[PDB]
């Protein structure tokens, strides 16, 4: 990540956050903690890495 | 930790960070989180005691 990054795709339905469009991560190091959150949501730890 | 300090060690092999010389964790609490990272690197969260 950076270089060729993530492409994060939630499929329709319950959003990860906001408008559900696929999120991308430039952040060089990164680690992704995401849970399905009862209001039909996928939590994402904001800006983080090692 | 604090008090009697830690010693993290990188000896030859791959560098933890930078020069691989042993990095010493002073701080009272600490959380040691490192990976073996394909650029031969062991990255640990700075600060992030418990």
């Amino acid at each position: 990540w950076n270089v060729n990054p993530v492409t994060l795709v939630a499929a329709s339905g319950d959003t990860i956050k906001g408008s559900a469009v696929p999120v991308e991560i430039n952040v060089r190091f990164s680690d992704l903690e995401l849970v399905y959150c009862a209001p039909g949501r996928w939590e994402y730890v904001k800006n983080k890495q090692i």
